């Protein structure tokens, strides 16, 4: 049972020569069957039902999805019995970096931004075509290899779309990571519609243009301040779509704010990029561009090819039962 930083990282004999990547616990490791180094994440969820729920989602989703811009699961390592299974190891293609790391260190050329956005939306087209919402799109969930191929990861927070049951009250909901969370999450939305993901993609695009998050809320309640600071006050029509009174009257209480023009925030950006940005960062989720429209936008004309933007074959529909389900869902990787 081999070790790394005072912890068992027991993957053998198939996977050897381990190197620590970061934080469960992630390592690269040489795959002795396919002669390539891989990523391996050790997952230890069984003593927290929230960790079991998220692990089971990640697994079920990534096993069913097959797409060039979505990370696959190559293998899953665990004990032969439920009794002996204390951790699960998920083996994935090794990726050089992620968009979070790249944005901290690298200027992106306009051609890189265009290509990354294409790949993000291409992958999202498939996810949304399966009636699945990722719900946590952000730079660190976008993996990149040495040739800038891009793969979406971490479906632990995903849900099946449910637009008829999206409505809720004011300042309740926490969907996504704060800086990438759509304005309606704080107002009246449970984050059960596809427009939640498009907002996050818009935030990612903005961040690619300037290497800084566009809406860096310092805490949960600051996030709407940042969003409204740039988009300005919502129109009468967009307010009328918010029937809830606590949310509507909060917005009516605010002093008028004008829109900050994208070309002033992003003076070096491609004008077509800012036109698409505007449409993804639309306040009213009903008016926000959808993934298929975004793909068809002039900014992406060099790549757009709907016959090469595939869709999923069919839509997707307590701790101890979840441990059994995770055991069942991982059985295909056991010998024979």
């Amino acid at each position: 049972p081999e070790m790394v930083r005072g912890q068992v990282f027991d993957v053998g004999p198939r996977y050897t020569n381990l190197s620590y990547i970061g934080e469960g616990m992630v390592c690269s490791a040489y795959d002795n069957v396919n002669k390539v180094r891989v990523a391996i994440k050790k997952i230890s969820p069984f003593e927290h039902q929230t960790y079991c729920q998220r692990t089971l989602r990640e697994i079920k989703i990534l096993l069913r999805f097959r797409h060039e811009n979505i990370i696959g699961i190559n293998d899953i390592i665990r004990a032969p019995t439920i009794e002996q299974m204390k951790d699960v190891y998920i083996v994935q293609d090794l990726m050089e970096t992620d968009l979070y790391k790249l944005l901290k260190t690298q200027h992106l050329s306009n051609d890189h931004i265009c290509y990354f956005l294409y790949q993000i939306l291409r992958g999202l087209k498939y996810i949304h075509s399966a009636n699945v919402l990722h719900r946590d799109l952000k730079p660190s969930n976008l993996l990149l290899n040495t040739t800038c191929d891009l793969k979406i990861c971490d479906f632990g927070l995903a849900r099946v779309a449910d637009p008829d049951h999206d409505h809720t009250g004011f300042l309740t909901e926490y969907v996504a990571t704060r800086w990438y969370r759509a304005p309606e999450i704080m107002l009246n939305s449970k984050g059960y519609t596809k427009s939640i993901d498009i907002w996050s993609v818009g935030c990612i695009l903005a961040e690619m243009l300037s290497n800084r998050p566009i809406f860096p809320g310092k805490h949960y309640l600051d996030q709407l301040n940042h969003i409204l600071g740039i988009l300005g006050s919502p129109s009468q029509e967009d307010l009328n779509c918010i029937i809830n009174l606590k949310a509507r009257n909060y917005l009516l209480s605010l002093p008028h704010k004008n829109k900050v023009p994208w070309n002033r925030l992003f003076p070096n950006a491609d004008s077509k990029a800012l036109d698409l940005l505007d449409k993804m960062l639309t306040f009213n989720p009903h008016k926000r561009i959808e993934v298929e429209q975004a793909l068809a936008h002039p900014y992406l004309e060099q790549y757009y090819d709907p016959s090469d933007e595939p869709i999923a074959e069919a839509p997707f529909k307590p701790k101890e039962k979840l441990k059994e389900l995770i055991f069942e869902e991982t059985a295909r990787f056991q010998p024979g």
